[PDB]
């Protein structure tokens, strides 16, 4: 695990790539048991399910949440700049779920 020695000094010149620096090859290794630092985007995926089941379409709005069958592809990474005011966020100051 020498690549860890590079994450230990924190050299800025190392923030220009991961272990090797491949476009499609490292991607396959981004979320697999392949070398690399394993620290690349952690996204959850499921086997190709028949989309006739529900639909979700997370691409924008999930509509009904009760669905969320196996179709879903989301990435987890630090928080971005995040727009100010976040008006694109529905209100929910109440702790209890409205119903
Ligand atoms: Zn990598
Ligand atoms: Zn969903």
């Amino acid at each position: 695990s020498i690549v860890e020695k590079f994450r230990s000094r924190g050299r800025a010149q190392v923030q220009e790539f991961c272990d090797y620096g491949t476009k499609e090859e490292c991607m396959k290794a981004s979320d697999a048991d392949r070398p690399c630092r394993k620290l690349h985007f952690r996204r959850i995926i499921n086997k190709h399910t028949d989309e006739s089941l529900g639909d979700c379409s997370f691409l924008n709005t999930c509509f009904h949440m009760d669905t969320c069958k196996y179709v879903h592809y989301e990435i987890d990474a630090s928080m971005d700049s995040e727009a100010p005011g976040s008006k694109d966020h529905t209100p929910s100051q109440e702790l209890a779920l409205t119903q």
